DNA sequence: GACG
DNA sequence: GACG
């Protein structure tokens, strides 16, 4: 075990500006932190049923004005534009969003592991470099990370597929996953599809978990 | 007209261990912020859509004391459970929590609370006087959704369900969890938005005035 | 009433 | 790839 075992889990989506090439900006922020053992708490049914969020759960969302406008793909991807996010009298990502992260992550059993959808070419780089920009320390540098498409190829080898979120979920439960417009909906669908074999998955977090600040920033 | 323009409307619920006799906890909280812009038929008109632009907090909470039976049934929390997976009580970090969250709001900013004048307010009021650090809500207004809708609706109940279902004419969809009494709740503030907003901005009131439930 |  |  790298670094122990992880109590919770904390489910992370990002919606942005655009893709990595063009030194996107977040626009929202999603974060479920779920108990380990919320997630260990048997499928019937054909085609298998989605899962049932666990009751015990605590839930972040935020929306946040860029510093620069969304690519066009982004905004349609989200349903968020900048204009409207100041129309809407959004912030930008400042250290009071840090200290809401700080306590948000004090309020979960120690050690923490966030867990996003191609986190590691995504979501992680670019909070990295979000935090950054900021005069504060980073609240996470005792927090852990790991990817869940890795998570999941390793799971479903286990017994030409796409590993796209929503390719994992239809392969699944033979759904559309319900929200894809949102940080949100997409932190839904990633634990419905983490949630398809909790046990391994979790095996497969404890050993592969790496610290957050180990993470590189996207653009400088 | 008392307190300008209310420029965040934050939904709130609360969970608790009890109704008020059994000087209950709070097991469970939920705030959705939304800016005044995004509020600003039929027959019946369908479920508004939820803003796009929301924030949104959920926590669990682990109370002092075990939650009645009743309370258990309705909101599946249990003190035990709620343990067992590690929350926290309502404590200092919890406020700081809070009070980021709040100040990411544009200001004024009014609490929103169906039947909050009898039980959120007070509730979360004595929750707070409990704690160590000053309140992070003595800036914040607000306002019961319950008057309200009673003033919007032109006899009958105007418990959360009752309104919901006598506006669109469905069951609301989540009666279980914190999030799902927000989110009801605001479809209800979103059928009349203009007039609700209306009502808001006339009626807001300084939650640094609430009476603590007990204590 | 209506809130857990 | 796969993320917006
Ligand atoms: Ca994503
Ligand atoms: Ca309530």
């Amino acid at each position: 075990l790298p670094h122990g075992h992880m109590q919770t889990l904390i489910f992370l989506d990002l919606e942005a500006t655009g893709l990595p090439s063009s030194r996107p900006e977040v626009t929202e922020l999603c974060l479920l932190a779920v108990h380990r053992r919320a997630l260990e708490n048997i499928s019937q049914g054909h085609p298998p049923p989605v899962p049932r969020p666990p009751r015990v759960v605590d839930k972040l969302s935020l929306c946040i004005a860029p510093g620069k406008a969304c690519s066009p793909g982004a905004s349609e991807i989200t349903g968020l534009s900048k204009a409207e996010l100041e129309v809407q009298g959004r912030q930008r990502f400042d250290d009071n969003l840090a200290i809401l992260l700080r306590a948000f992550l004090q309020r979960q059993p120690q050690p923490c592991c966030l867990v996003a959808h191609n986190g590691d070419r995504y979501d992680f780089p670019l909070l990295q470099t979000e935090l950054a920009r900021l005069s504060t320390p980073s609240p996470l540098d005792g927090t852990f990370c790991v990817d869940s498409i890795a998570a999941l190829k390793a799971l479903e080898q286990a017994s030409r597929k796409s590993y796209s979120l929503g390719s994992i979920y239809t392969r699944l439960y033979w759904q559309a996953p319900t929200d894809s417009h949102t940080a949100e909906g997409h932190v839904l669908t990633l634990l419905s599809i983490c949630q398809w074999k909790p046990q391994a998955l979790l095996q497969w977090v404890d050993e592969h978990a790496r610290p957050f600040s180990t993470v590189k920033p996207m653009y400088g």
